[PDB]
């Protein structure tokens, strides 16, 4: 699924991600728009090896088991298919642990170096939440 802008911003409200850890929604719908451009099925491979999965690319060494990288450590216990999905649920809750691991949202690097001190609350202008 290729979610809109505000359908996404609604989506991640619903499932508790406005402040969670401390970062506004707009931080979320900014790390989607540069990670997967809202598309739940993206999947990109990483130089290691590993991949990175759905709407929020998830990478396969530490976070989900796709069978194919060597020493996954799979903490979010879910295959990364699952990651893939037009419902959201699973992604959200693996990049609730993912924030929480220490490096809050500088876990994505898309974040850091396109959202983190910018204008973030644009992606949410304008939207019905
Ligand atoms: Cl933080
Ligand atoms: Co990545």
């Amino acid at each position: 699924k290729v979610f809109g802008r505000c359908e996404l911003a609604a989506a991640m409200k619903r499932h508790g991600l406005d402040n969670y850890r401390g970062y506004s929604l707009g931080n979320w719908v900014c790390a989607a728009k540069f990670e997967s451009n809202f598309n739940t099925q993206a999947t990109n491979r990483n130089t290691d090896g590993s991949t990175d999965y759905g709407i929020l690319q998830i990478n396969s060494r530490w976070w989900c088991n796709d069978g194919r990288t060597p020493g996954s450590r799979n903490l979010c216990n879910i295959p990364c298919s699952a990651l893939l999905s037009s419902d959201i649920t699973a992604s959200v809750n693996c990049a609730k642990k993912i924030v929480s691991d220490g490096n809050g949202m500088n876990a994505w690097v898309a974040w850091r170096n396109r959202c983190k001190g910018t204008d973030v609350q644009a992606w949410i202008r304008g939207c019905r939440l």
